[PDB]
């Protein structure tokens, strides 16, 4: 089997992407944030505290003939950005782009933090990291990908995120028309539960490539590119007037600037992030100070190849017995 679904930016800045997902019988379609940095599939639901729902589409398990309470199971998650959610668990039929999993754990939110309530466009998350990170207790549950894997033509999914435009998540096949050149594959460590890999270096604009190992994660659920302070300082030093602002919470730059590109290494290959991808607009409405899309990972504890980086590439998440990651230009 295979699946193919379009993923769409939630706003003009590409802050996140939503992909329609069919849950239950008859289908209830919810727009979920596919997150390769977490491993829970959770939804706003009929069980969510009413004051914490503001415009989201909810899953109502009582209206699904295939929903079954997973007795005694609870979940609770806290994300890197400080947001959180928790609740109970059903199993139900879940389909993405024509690919169907029966008996998928669908984690029903009883509580969500303010940032989720405040974002009316995201109806929940669909985790695509390794199932060892799944938070369901007392019986940990598998991701959608893990459940689908054996049925897929090939045990892979791909992320093809757009810049200010829709893109695609494919399951079970590699669309050879979706990228240019060849795909370069690189080793993954699953020891922390993430799609963790090591970039071979970077360049700023038309500058020379610096060979240096950068260990990080491929995370579709994180907006920006978070790299070591040394790398980030080298980037922003090429932008007149750019500075790190403790009050804003990272590097800002004059909105009048033209940003240089940023290149990262994948083995001997190179992915170029155009400068415009690094512009996240005014810090507040009407400001001429703009927020940068490359930020320091210092004190996160890990480097994060988030959407800013991933949307510059066609990315293969290879879930073979020994997982790997592939990157191509596009």
């Amino acid at each position: 089997s295979t699946g193919s679904a379009t993923t769409t930016p939630i706003d003009s800045l590409d802050d996140a992407y939503i992909t329609p997902v069919q849950i239950g019988t008859p289908a209830q379609t919810l727009n979920l944030d596919f997150d390769t940095g977490s491993s829970d599939l959770w939804v706003f639901s009929s069980e969510t505290t009413a004051s914490e729902v503001d415009g989201q589409t909810i899953y109502t398990p009582s209206k699904s003939t295939t929903a079954k309470l997973l007795s005694g199971a609870t979940w609770s998650i806290s994300y890197g950005d400080g947001s959180s959610s928790s609740g109970d668990v059903y199993t139900d039929t879940v389909s993405v782009g024509g690919l169907t999993v029966t008996g998928q754990a669908v984690e029903s939110a009883k509580k969500v933090s303010s940032s989720f309530t405040e974002d009316s466009t995201i109806d929940g998350l669909l985790g695509l990291a390794f199932s060892t990170l799944n938070t369901v207790s007392p019986t940990q549950q598998k991701t959608f990908f893990d459940n689908a894997k054996a049925s897929l033509d090939s045990p892979v999914f791909t992320a093809d995120l757009g810049y200010h435009a829709p893109g695609t998540y494919n399951f079970g096949f590699i669309d050879t028309t979706a990228y240019t050149g060849s795909i370069t594959y690189t080793a993954v460590s699953t020891k922390q539960g993430f799609w963790e890999w090591t970039s071979t270096g970077y360049a700023v604009g038309s500058g020379t490539f610096k060979s240096t190992s950068i260990d990080g994660i491929a995370d579709t659920g994180t907006t920006l590119l978070y790299l070591p302070a040394t790398v980030v300082s080298a980037y922003w030093a090429q932008v007149s007037g750019a500075k790190s602002s403790s009050s804003v919470g990272g590097y800002v730059f004059p909105c009048s600037a033209t940003l240089p590109s940023f290149t990262f290494g994948v083995g001997s290959a190179r992915i170029v992030i155009p400068g415009d991808y690094i512009d996240f607009g005014p810090i507040s409405t009407g400001s001429s100070s703009c927020f940068g899309g490359i930020q320091s990972s210092a004190g996160i504890g890990i480097n994060i190849f988030g959407d800013v980086a991933l949307k510059a590439a066609f990315v293969v998440f290879n879930g073979a017995t020994t997982p790997t990651l592939g990157f191509a230009s596009k």
